[PDB]
């Protein structure tokens, strides 16, 4: 049995059921063609450096509920974006089912100045956690806010709905119930150059901005308790 989430997967994605790999568990959304949420689940064995990226519609999917390819030809050049990954590459890349992680349900157009500064160097600080001895595991969900329109595709006829905003709320070892928790809000325009200490939130901020319920598996008290309240996990993380 797969459990990439411990203390249970998001509820209210658009999705009533969502694909479980080894790589991470995924709700996708067949109206935006993106992914509501993706969760994973870092270890020792977890990261690989190196591996290389090619991108794939997902056959666990309806190709008509997801992006193939060819449906980012030109992206780049009309919108500033990246194919960004939701679940990290080079943080899960030494699991099983690892090039499920260049599906394209674990892809958004996400703009470049955001997926190769903030966004790469919390991953970076992310995946450094679990180099620590006492740190065993690294559970997170990241995926996308929908609030603002940013454009569309150039190569695609699918109706499709690009993010405004990444999120990503972790926690270390068992549980938040117990342990440090973090959680952080991008928006698409970020700079470059931005520090992503700066971009510190709550879950339940997130949960707000999204329609989820994440750790939807908490007691009642422990969610009420801390979804509110900022975690202390950015301090490991270097930030100040
Ligand atoms: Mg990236």
């Amino acid at each position: 049995s797969i459990d990439n989430c411990a203390v249970g997967c998001p509820t209210g994605g658009s999705s009533n059921v969502s694909i479980v790999r080894h790589a991470y568990t995924l709700n996708n959304n067949s109206t935006t063609k993106f992914a509501n949420w993706v969760a994973y689940h870092i270890t020792k064995d977890t990261p690989a450096s190196g591996k290389t990226r090619n991108w794939k519609t997902d056959p666990a999917l309806n190709p008509a509920d997801t992006l193939a390819p060819a449906d980012y030809t030109g992206a780049n050049a009309a919108l500033k974006v990246d194919r960004g990954h939701q679940a990290p590459l080079a943080s899960l890349a030494g699991v099983s089912d690892w090039e499920s992680l260049n599906y394209l349900s674990n892809i958004t157009p996400q703009k470049s100045d955001l997926n190769q500064g903030a966004w790469a160097r919390l991953e970076d600080q992310e995946r450094k956690l679990i180099d620590r001895a006492d740190i065993s595991s690294v559970y997170t969900v990241t995926g996308p806010l929908y609030e603002r329109d940013m454009g569309k595709l150039p190569g695609t006829q699918k109706a499709h709905t690009i993010p405004s905003a990444y999120w990503k709320v972790i926690f270390i070892n068992n549980s938040p119930a117990v342990n440090h928790y973090a959680a952080f809000l991008f928006d698409q325009n970020t700079p470059k150059g931005a520090d992503f200490c700066q971009f510190r939130v709550t879950v339940d901020e997130i949960e707000k901005r999204t329609g989820l319920i994440i750790w939807a598996g908490l007691p009642d008290d422990v969610q009420a308790s801390l979804k509110s309240k900022p975690g202390v996990l950015p301090e490991l993380m270097g930030c100040k």
